[PDB]
Parts: structure tokens; sequence; C-alpha cells
């Protein structure tokens, strides 16, 4: 009755530690990951302090080693001051994150020349990922070509963006991309229900035509990733709502529903939540690690999932078919039927495993 | 000084056992694989008897389990009589092999309708690979679309073929392909040296323009695979030369030379000899497995490599930079500097590992 999947990987999560632990911490965010059938996460650097230098990375690594329940890697963040300074720690990170649209004064880059400087100084064998919306996708692709290296585009959300990436791939350019579940399963049609606070997300929800273009161009999508961006309901419904949705606990149930409906195959799903994340980010295998899912159980997403401290979900009310029943991580039962069974600190930094270093020429 | 690589995978080898063991056997062919930095091979079914039914597969599995020194999976072969009969053993094979051009009376398919029948009856979640040259590439792609599933094209050798596959990928069709080293590093210019016997291979050596098109379209190539096709020198130089080159021991040195010359990156190589083979064929990770290579040592390929019983090589005289120094397979030293150190039978059938079954819906 159950289907055994390999350990799934989410390459785009915000776990809020250090500095935003009321929204989520490593322990709660990785519990959410396990309950969503995810056994490895890559955590983004827009924490407080942001992970933009070696001291901040060192702090975040110890906090994750002590709090994470699943395995992880941590991104470094590009700033207006750190190009050329990250070489000694670069290989210990998941990759480098560029925030190319509206952002915090610390990750903010004010000039494309600063993007160039990062592409030129970051080690050429290590991953670079970009938050790049609309024409910014084209712009960062140009910078990647000028510096003759690859780039990965986060959360593609629009017909415009997926078709641009499609055209770049047709020209043989080294670009990969990911799509988040809210851009496949929500649209403008849902903003009346969500309201302008809860509905705030970046990239914003697309039109029906945007959603249909992403599905029609599934072949262009290399990865799914949640962009798990937990904020409390008070923050989402308050005066200055921060953008973002929680998504770790809902991503796999949503996608399994789509598999059961024949919208994509099980293999299509596993390429995008396992094999392609591995190969783009050079993430190591996890020994004795698997996820058991039940594809027959129909349920309705409630007003909040059990684990994320966000304590809300934009998918409330959607019917899904597909449940995570059991997760085994490195030989230990990590999750069964609504209970996480590995403690904070069980998770490890995969970049410290010998098989987790990115291969490079001498 | 040494570069650590993961365990490399060759998805296209002919190991000649059962029935052609003077050309190669599991023990000698997997020694050649290890000396070439390969830790897992997928063996083709055109043996004697050919692996076209459950009894033949059972025999080949035991012979491989007893003789293989590295890990393996075995292909089943499509015949004019076995469509609809392989369902119980299909999941235990690497995949199904279709020989669509000139071949033996046992793997010979006389009608595209027989290709259709195989695409319709072989389990939809399991791999299908095709020897398909020139217009046969287009024909098998059509059959794949009619049956709405994927196909993998073996040894792409011509500008015509890579551009057709390129066009299919631009239309979002589920097709992958592999290229063999002789089609990247040899051409018509080498036939005078090789002669018409040694030079006989299928697909035949291409023109300079074919070779240049493959390099220019590297982005379209998903895998490298040797098409290791050992025949003795007596056979290659005799009256009716069989097509094929040995290649396990020369593939990685040739490609490392190209990396050192900047023709492709180390990552490009590892996508094509590790990550993409894994994800196309759902091959499991190998624990505690790695290859150490030396990228500074310049040497000239001799008249025969140490291990393959073929006892000849078409790459004789080429200068290479790159050597396999050490291979560790599942925690045991398997190869050092010209000596294989694991015995016949150390290798295992990866499809019997829990992590080596192809995931499928209930
Ligand atoms: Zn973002
Ligand atoms: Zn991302
Ligand atoms: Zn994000
Ligand atoms: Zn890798
Ligand atoms: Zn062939
Ligand atoms: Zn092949
Ligand atoms: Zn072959
Ligand atoms: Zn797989």
């Amino acid at each position: 009755k159950l289907v055994r999947l390999p350990g799934l990987i989410d390459v785009h999560v915000h776990l809020r530690e250090p500095g935003g632990t009321h929204k989520e911490d490593f322990a709660s965010g990785t519990a959410a990951a396990l309950a969503g059938g995810i056994t490895m996460v890559c955590a983004m650097p827009n924490t407080r302090p942001p992970i933009i230098d070696a001291p901040a990375l060192a702090l975040a690594q110890k906090l994750a080693e002590a709090g994470a329940r699943c395995d992880f890697a941590l991104f470094l963040g590009a700033s207006s001051e750190n190009a050329g300074t990250l070489g000694t720690v670069a290989g210990s990170a998941a990759g480098l994150k560029l925030y190319l649209n509206e952002t915090t004064s610390e990750l903010r880059l004010d000039s494309v020349v600063q993007w160039m400087e990062h592409f030129e100084t970051w080690p050429s064998h290590l991953p670079i990922v970009a938050h790049a919306e609309q024409q910014t996708v084209a712009a960062v692709l140009m910078v990647a070509q000028l510096t003759q290296r690859s780039v990965h585009i986060c959360h593609v959300a629009r017909k415009e963006e997926i078709l641009l990436i499609k055209a770049a791939k047709a020209r043989g350019l080294p670009v990969t991309c990911e799509v988040a579940p809210h851009h496949l399963f929500l649209s403008h049609d849902d903003l009346e229900r969500l309201g302008p606070g809860k509905g705030e997300v970046r990239p914003e929800l697309g039109s029906r035509q945007d959603v249909e273009a992403l599905w029609e161009n599934m072949a262009v999508i290399d990865c799914f990733a949640s962009d798990h961006a937990p904020h409390t309901l008070e923050e989402k419904c308050g005066s200055r709502p921060p953008p973002g949705f929680p998504g770790l606990e809902t991503m796999l149930p949503l996608l399994l529903t789509a598999v059961s409906e024949g919208r994509l195959s099980l293999d299509d799903l596993l390429q995008r939540l396992h094999h392609n994340p591995r190969r783009i980010f050079h993430l190591p295998p996890q020994e004795d690690t698997y996820v058991e899912v039940d594809l027959e159980h129909e349920w309705t997403i409630p007003s909040h999932m059990p684990f994320s401290k966000a304590h809300w979900t934009p998918f409330e009310g959607q019917k899904v078919k597909g449940t995570v029943r059991r997760v085994v991580l490195r030989g230990e039962v990590a999750y069964i039927d609504g209970q996480v069974l590995v403690p904070p600190g069980y998770g490890q930094d995969v970049r410290k495993w010998p098989q987790g270093a990115v291969p490079q020429l001498p």
C-alpha cells in the first residue's frame, strides 16, 4: 500500500535562526521538513544576523548542528561588501545566494556591477542561486554569460520567466531553475480568499495563465523547492505584512495529489525533489534514508499544519491525496504519522561529510 | 595533488558473459572498469545466450554475482517474441534494450510495430534504451510519443542525431542520450591508422564535423558511456570483423584530458558519468565509494590496456593527461596503480538493494 521514496531534498527554506526564532527555528523547521517527507534542507542566509561573513556562518552552523532534526546545508548571502572575502568558507556553504530584487539593506545589491563582482570572485565550481524576478532573470543570465558560468534561478513564478529560461536552455546556456508549490497550486483566483496580508509573497501569485505555463513547461523545471518562508499570522495580517508562505508540510502532499491525477509522473516528482537537487548542488546521498507515503488517503489541508511555528497555511481548504506515513533518516525512525521521533541536533551539516564536498580541480 | 571523484557509472558495457568469454568476462571486464575509475556498470544483453527471457537473466545474474568485481545491473533485451512476457522480471533489470539497426537474429526486430508493442508492454516506470542510428532516432522518438513515455538514445555519434535530439528537447519531449568516447576523440581522420577491421564500430566513426557538433552540443548530452565492446585482435583483423571498441580503461583518461584542456568542466564530466546515469536509470548510491585521480601525469595510450581481454585499443598513440590512482568500493580498496585488489564476486547486483529498486506507484 505504501510507496517508498528516497530522502527528498528542499533546496530553498528559511528557518529563521538566528534572530527570528518566533517565526521558526532549526528544530521546528526541520520537524516540518520531516513531516513533509524532506530529509535534507538548504537554508537561506537572510537571518538576523544575515549569513554574509565567516563569523555569522560559524554561528549558524553551530545553531543548526544543535537544533536541526534533518540534514542540512547553509547558504552564504551576497552583500555589497563581501565579494572577494568568502573564498575560505565558500566550500562549506550550500552555495551563494544573490537577492536581486527588493530586500533588506544587508543583502541589497545596488548595481549589476556588484553582481558581476560576485560571479567573478565566488569559486567557479560552487553553486550560485538568485532571487530574480521578471527581467531580472534575463539580467542575471547575462551576467552569468559574461563570467562564463552557471546560475540557478529560484522560485520561477511567471510564464515570462519560464519561457525565458526555456529559450536560454534551447541555446545551451547553463541555467537551472526551481518552482515552488504556491506557484503551481495557487493563483490570483485565491487572493480574495487569502486577503492582501496572507496573500503577500515574493514572487507574487501569478495569473491562471502563469500557472498553466509552468505546468505546460514542466520539462524546463529542474527542481521543486518550497521557499518555506514562515511568518506568524500576526505578522501576515498586520500593518506591514512580510512576504512569504510556509510550505514544508504541504509541498509533498500537493505534488502527490498532482501525481495521482496524472499531471506529472512519480519519476517527474523524484527528479525534481531528489536527483536534480543532488546534482545541481552536489549534495551527498543519505545512507539508510527513505520516506514512505500513502497515496490513497484523501484529506483537506487545515488552517495550520502541526509543526511550523508559522501556524497558518495559504493552502487551507485544498483537498489532497497523499500523506507522509514514515521517514527513516540514517537508520533511525525520524517521523511516523504526526510524531517526530528524532531530537534537535540529530541533523548534520552535509558539507562536512567527505562525500558532501563539491569536487574541484587542484 | 589527487582529486576525489564519486563512484563513476558506465551505463553501456558489453561484458560477453555468458558465451563470449574469450573476448571478456565479468571478472576481466569489471577489472577494466575499476582501472578506468568506474564502480558500477550496466551490462548489455547481446550475450550467448542473449538475455531475452527470465531463465537467461537468472543465469547472467549468477555469473555476474560470481565474477563481477564492481557493482552492476543487467539489461534485458527486446526480441520479436518477448513483448508482454518480461513483466515479472522487468524491475530486476537495468532496463530494456532495443537493438533497432542491423543485429543478431535474436535481438532483431523486423517491424516498428514490434517496437510499439515493447513500449506498450514494458512497465512504464522502467528504463528503455535504444541503439538507434540516423533516422532511427526520429523513428523511435515517434514510437515513444505514441506510447507517451521516455526513451534514452545510446551512443549518439552524428551531427544529424544530436541536432534531432536537441530539437526534441526544445519541444519538451522526454528523451535523454549518451555519447561514447570514440565519437568525441576519433573521426574519419583516424581510419587510415586503424584500418577497416579495427576501425569497424557501430555507430561508425564520424566526420570531423560530426565530432565538432557533439562537442558544440555538449549541453544536449546527458551521459557518457563507453559502449565497451571487446573483441580480440584476431576477430577485429579477420575476415568478418565484428563492430566495436574496448573503452572502459581509456574513457576517463580521455575525458580528464579534455577537462584539463578546458573543453568541458569537471562538473560537466561528473554530471555525465555520475549524476545523470543515476537519475535516468534510478541507480542507487554506493556507500563509501570514491575514485582518486591524478590530473598532472602525462602518458601515451599503449597498444593495449592492462585488463580488458580485447588486448587492443583504437586510442593507441593518443597523449592523455589524467590517471586513475585509487578506487575504493564500499569501503574496500578495489584498485591502486595498475593492480585490482578486489576478487571476482565482490560486485553486487544493485537492483537487489532496497535503494536500487525503481520507485513505482502501487
Ligand atoms: Zn526568493
Ligand atoms: Zn531558491
Ligand atoms: Zn526564499
Ligand atoms: Zn556531485
Ligand atoms: Zn549499440
Ligand atoms: Zn547505451
Ligand atoms: Zn552497445
Ligand atoms: Zn531514482
